[PDB]
Protein backbone atom coordinates (compact mmCIF):
# COMPACT_ATOMS: atom_id res chain seq x y z
CA UNK A 1 0.00 0.00 0.00
CA UNK A 2 0.39 3.93 -0.10
CA UNK A 3 0.15 6.65 1.89
CA UNK A 4 -0.75 10.10 0.91
CA UNK A 5 0.42 12.92 3.29
CA UNK A 6 -2.57 15.04 2.46
CA UNK A 7 -4.06 14.18 5.70
CA UNK A 8 -2.45 12.95 9.15
CA UNK A 9 -1.36 9.24 8.40
CA UNK A 10 -4.06 7.59 10.98
CA UNK A 11 -3.93 4.11 10.73
CA UNK A 12 -5.90 0.89 12.46
CA UNK A 13 -4.17 -1.29 14.72
CA UNK A 14 -4.52 -3.52 16.72
CA UNK A 15 -3.16 -4.45 20.62
CA UNK A 16 -5.25 -7.29 22.12
CA UNK A 17 -8.82 -7.68 20.54
CA UNK A 18 -8.75 -3.94 20.51
CA UNK A 19 -9.03 -2.01 17.41
CA UNK A 20 -7.21 1.72 17.88
CA UNK A 21 -6.34 4.43 15.82
CA UNK A 22 -2.58 5.52 15.30
CA UNK A 23 -0.45 8.06 13.87
CA UNK A 24 2.50 6.78 11.23
CA UNK A 25 5.50 8.41 12.72
CA UNK A 26 8.36 8.89 11.12
CA UNK A 27 10.27 11.32 13.58
CA UNK A 28 9.54 9.18 16.19
CA UNK A 29 12.06 6.91 17.86
CA UNK A 30 9.49 5.24 20.01
CA UNK A 31 6.10 3.97 19.95
CA UNK A 32 4.29 5.69 22.67
CA UNK A 33 0.19 4.86 23.20
CA UNK A 34 -2.34 6.09 25.21
CA UNK A 35 -2.71 4.78 28.85
CA UNK A 36 -4.57 1.35 29.06
CA UNK A 37 -3.75 -1.41 31.55
CA UNK A 38 -1.76 -4.13 30.33
CA UNK A 39 -1.01 -7.18 31.99
CA UNK A 40 2.90 -8.21 32.49
CA UNK A 41 5.78 -5.71 34.32
CA UNK A 42 7.26 -2.40 32.99
CA UNK A 43 9.90 0.22 33.54
CA UNK A 44 9.47 3.64 34.20
CA UNK A 45 10.89 5.79 31.46
CA UNK A 46 10.92 9.56 30.69
CA UNK A 47 10.58 10.58 26.88
CA UNK A 48 10.81 14.03 25.18
CA UNK A 49 9.48 15.77 21.95
CA UNK A 50 8.43 19.62 21.01
CA UNK A 51 7.77 20.56 24.26
CA UNK A 52 9.38 18.92 26.99
CA UNK A 53 9.35 14.94 28.73
CA UNK A 54 6.69 13.14 30.15
CA UNK A 55 6.85 9.71 31.79
CA UNK A 56 5.80 6.60 30.75
CA UNK A 57 5.71 3.02 31.84
CA UNK A 58 7.76 0.61 28.86
CA UNK A 59 6.35 -2.50 27.96
CA UNK A 60 8.62 -4.79 25.99
CA UNK A 61 7.48 -7.26 23.23
CA UNK A 62 4.33 -5.97 22.48
CA UNK A 63 2.73 -7.53 19.50
CA UNK A 64 0.81 -4.91 17.28
CA UNK A 65 -0.96 -5.22 13.61
CA UNK A 66 -0.94 -1.98 11.80
CA UNK A 67 -2.45 -3.02 8.70
CA UNK A 68 -2.55 -6.16 8.27
CA UNK A 69 1.34 -6.67 9.17
CA UNK A 70 2.75 -7.50 12.46
CA UNK A 71 5.18 -6.29 14.25
CA UNK A 72 6.54 -6.98 17.78
CA UNK A 73 8.37 -5.01 19.67
CA UNK A 74 8.73 -1.87 22.94
CA UNK A 75 5.82 0.35 23.48
CA UNK A 76 5.56 3.08 26.08
CA UNK A 77 2.35 3.96 27.47
CA UNK A 78 1.45 7.19 28.59
CA UNK A 79 -0.80 10.34 28.89
CA UNK A 80 0.05 11.56 24.96
CA UNK A 81 -2.68 13.02 23.18
CA UNK A 82 -2.26 10.21 20.38
CA UNK A 83 -1.09 6.88 19.70
CA UNK A 84 1.99 6.86 17.55
CA UNK A 85 3.88 4.34 15.77
CA UNK A 86 7.41 5.16 15.97
CA UNK A 87 10.11 3.78 13.37
CA UNK A 88 10.67 0.78 15.91
CA UNK A 89 7.68 -0.92 14.70
CA UNK A 90 7.68 0.85 10.91
CA UNK A 91 10.85 -0.67 9.81
CA UNK A 92 9.49 -4.04 10.92
CA UNK A 93 6.33 -3.49 8.77
CA UNK A 94 8.74 -2.83 5.65
CA UNK A 95 7.92 0.86 5.44
CA UNK A 96 9.69 3.23 3.40
CA UNK A 97 9.70 6.95 2.20
CA UNK A 98 9.46 7.97 -1.05
CA UNK A 99 10.09 10.88 -3.04
CA UNK A 100 8.90 11.27 -6.71
CA UNK A 101 5.55 9.32 -7.58
CA UNK A 102 6.98 6.26 -5.58
CA UNK A 103 10.60 4.24 -6.38
CA UNK A 104 11.87 6.84 -7.14
CA UNK A 105 14.36 7.20 -4.17
CA UNK A 106 13.40 5.34 -1.41
CA UNK A 107 14.50 5.70 2.27
CA UNK A 108 13.91 3.22 5.12
CA UNK A 109 13.22 3.95 8.78
CA UNK A 110 16.45 1.94 10.16
CA UNK A 111 18.01 5.17 11.27
CA UNK A 112 16.28 8.55 11.48
CA UNK A 113 15.67 10.17 8.59
CA UNK A 114 17.59 12.69 8.77
CA UNK A 115 18.73 15.29 4.96
CA UNK A 116 20.22 17.74 4.43
CA UNK A 117 17.98 20.89 3.51
CA UNK A 118 19.11 24.17 2.24
CA UNK A 119 17.41 27.41 3.61
CA UNK A 120 18.05 30.54 2.75
CA UNK A 121 21.22 29.92 2.16
CA UNK A 122 22.63 27.43 4.35
CA UNK A 123 22.60 24.22 5.11
CA UNK A 124 20.90 22.42 8.16
CA UNK A 125 19.74 19.16 8.48
CA UNK A 126 16.15 17.97 9.42
CA UNK A 127 13.90 15.16 10.05
CA UNK A 128 11.29 14.23 7.44
CA UNK A 129 8.45 14.19 9.85
CA UNK A 130 5.28 12.36 8.55
CA UNK A 131 3.70 13.00 12.07
CA UNK A 132 4.14 16.49 12.00
CA UNK A 133 1.31 18.66 10.58
CA UNK A 134 3.73 21.52 10.43
CA UNK A 135 7.73 22.53 9.87
CA UNK A 136 9.83 23.59 12.65
CA UNK A 137 13.35 24.72 12.25
CA UNK A 138 15.77 26.05 15.33
CA UNK A 139 16.29 29.97 15.78
CA UNK A 140 17.58 31.16 12.78
CA UNK A 141 17.53 34.52 10.98
CA UNK A 142 15.47 34.43 8.14
CA UNK A 143 14.65 37.75 5.88
CA UNK A 144 10.68 38.87 6.10
CA UNK A 145 7.57 39.24 8.72
CA UNK A 146 6.77 36.90 10.95
CA UNK A 147 3.98 36.48 13.93
CA UNK A 148 3.96 34.97 17.25
CA UNK A 149 2.57 31.58 17.01
CA UNK A 150 2.66 28.46 19.50
CA UNK A 151 2.80 25.12 18.81
CA UNK A 152 3.48 21.70 21.14
CA UNK A 153 3.61 18.22 20.97
CA UNK A 154 4.72 15.80 23.20
CA UNK A 155 5.29 17.68 26.50
CA UNK A 156 3.45 20.88 25.50
CA UNK A 157 4.08 23.83 24.01
CA UNK A 158 6.38 26.24 22.14
CA UNK A 159 6.21 29.75 21.12
CA UNK A 160 7.40 29.74 17.85
CA UNK A 161 7.72 32.57 15.22
CA UNK A 162 6.00 31.93 11.77
CA UNK A 163 7.56 32.74 8.23
CA UNK A 164 5.45 32.21 5.42
CA UNK A 165 6.06 31.80 1.59
CA UNK A 166 9.78 30.87 2.42
CA UNK A 167 11.70 28.73 -0.40
CA UNK A 168 13.00 25.71 1.23
CA UNK A 169 15.45 23.27 -0.75
CA UNK A 170 14.98 19.82 0.38
CA UNK A 171 17.08 16.25 -0.90
CA UNK A 172 17.34 18.99 -3.88
CA UNK A 173 13.67 19.42 -4.24
CA UNK A 174 12.25 23.02 -3.90
CA UNK A 175 9.30 23.82 -1.85
CA UNK A 176 7.65 27.21 -1.09
CA UNK A 177 5.88 27.21 2.38
CA UNK A 178 5.19 28.16 5.90
CA UNK A 179 7.83 27.55 8.11
CA UNK A 180 8.00 28.05 11.80
CA UNK A 181 11.19 29.29 14.16
CA UNK A 182 11.95 28.51 17.48
CA UNK A 183 13.83 26.30 20.52
CA UNK A 184 13.07 22.76 18.42
CA UNK A 185 15.43 20.15 20.02
CA UNK A 186 15.53 18.96 15.91
CA UNK A 187 15.01 20.86 12.80
CA UNK A 188 11.12 18.98 11.70
CA UNK A 189 10.32 18.97 8.23
CA UNK A 190 6.44 18.25 7.96
CA UNK A 191 3.63 17.85 6.11
CA UNK A 192 3.07 21.26 4.67
CA UNK A 193 6.55 20.64 2.84
CA UNK A 194 6.66 16.70 2.60
CA UNK A 195 3.36 16.59 0.38
CA UNK A 196 5.21 19.60 -2.20
CA UNK A 197 8.17 17.10 -2.83
CA UNK A 198 6.05 14.31 -3.15
CA UNK A 199 6.70 12.34 -0.30
CA UNK A 200 4.46 8.96 0.48
CA UNK A 201 4.59 6.19 2.56
CA UNK A 202 4.97 2.87 1.37
CA UNK A 203 4.74 -0.45 2.41
C1 LIG B 1 6.88 10.62 20.75
C2 LIG B 1 8.33 10.90 21.15
C3 LIG B 1 9.00 9.59 21.64
C4 LIG B 1 9.13 11.51 20.01
N1 LIG B 1 10.50 11.77 20.45
C5 LIG B 1 11.56 11.22 19.91
O1 LIG B 1 11.45 10.34 19.07
N2 LIG B 1 12.75 11.66 20.36
C6 LIG B 1 12.87 12.81 21.30
C7 LIG B 1 13.99 11.01 19.89
C8 LIG B 1 14.58 11.70 18.69
C9 LIG B 1 15.59 12.61 18.87
C10 LIG B 1 16.08 13.28 17.79
C11 LIG B 1 15.55 12.98 16.57
C12 LIG B 1 14.54 12.05 16.49
N3 LIG B 1 14.05 11.40 17.51
C13 LIG B 1 8.55 12.79 19.34
O2 LIG B 1 7.88 13.63 19.90
N4 LIG B 1 8.89 12.94 18.07
C14 LIG B 1 8.37 13.99 17.21
C15 LIG B 1 9.54 14.63 16.48
C16 LIG B 1 10.53 15.21 17.47
C17 LIG B 1 11.72 14.57 17.76
C18 LIG B 1 12.62 15.12 18.67
C19 LIG B 1 12.36 16.31 19.32
C20 LIG B 1 11.17 16.95 19.03
C21 LIG B 1 10.26 16.40 18.12
C22 LIG B 1 7.28 13.39 16.33
O3 LIG B 1 7.97 12.60 15.40
C23 LIG B 1 6.37 14.43 15.70
O4 LIG B 1 5.73 13.96 14.55
C24 LIG B 1 5.25 14.90 16.67
C25 LIG B 1 4.18 13.85 16.98
C26 LIG B 1 3.01 14.34 17.85
C27 LIG B 1 1.84 14.80 17.28
C28 LIG B 1 0.77 15.13 18.09
C29 LIG B 1 0.86 15.02 19.45
C30 LIG B 1 2.02 14.58 20.03
C31 LIG B 1 3.08 14.24 19.23
N5 LIG B 1 4.68 16.15 16.18
C32 LIG B 1 4.80 17.34 16.80
O5 LIG B 1 5.36 17.47 17.88
C33 LIG B 1 4.17 18.53 16.03
N6 LIG B 1 2.79 18.73 16.51
C34 LIG B 1 1.76 18.46 15.73
O6 LIG B 1 1.90 18.21 14.55
N7 LIG B 1 0.55 18.47 16.32
C35 LIG B 1 0.35 18.58 17.76
C36 LIG B 1 -0.63 18.31 15.47
C37 LIG B 1 -1.14 16.90 15.44
C38 LIG B 1 -2.32 16.60 16.08
C39 LIG B 1 -2.76 15.30 16.06
C40 LIG B 1 -1.99 14.36 15.39
C41 LIG B 1 -0.83 14.77 14.77
N8 LIG B 1 -0.40 16.02 14.76
C42 LIG B 1 4.99 19.83 16.10
C43 LIG B 1 6.41 19.60 15.57
C44 LIG B 1 4.35 21.00 15.34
Amino acid sequence: PQITLWQRPLVTIRIGGQLKEALLDTGADDTVLEEMNLPGKWKPKMIGGIGGFIKVRQYDQILIEICGHKAIGTVLVGPTPVNIIGRNLLTQIGCTLNFGGSSGPQITLWQRPLVTIKIGGQLKEALLDTGADDTVLEEMSLPGRWKPKMIGGIGGFIKVRQYDQILIEICGHKAIGTVLVGPTPVNIIGRNLLTQIGCTLNF
